[PDB]
């Protein structure tokens, strides 16, 4: 148990783990 699921390629650790909601460009300049 922890981050580590165990899995060769784990699929809901990538769902869960997906920060793309957040604006480069607009961190960039602000």
């Amino acid at each position: 148990n922890g981050a580590i699921c165990w899995g060769p390629c784990p699929t809901a650790f990538r769902q869960i783990g997906n920060c793309g909601r957040f604006r480069v460009r607009c961190c960039r300049i602000r």
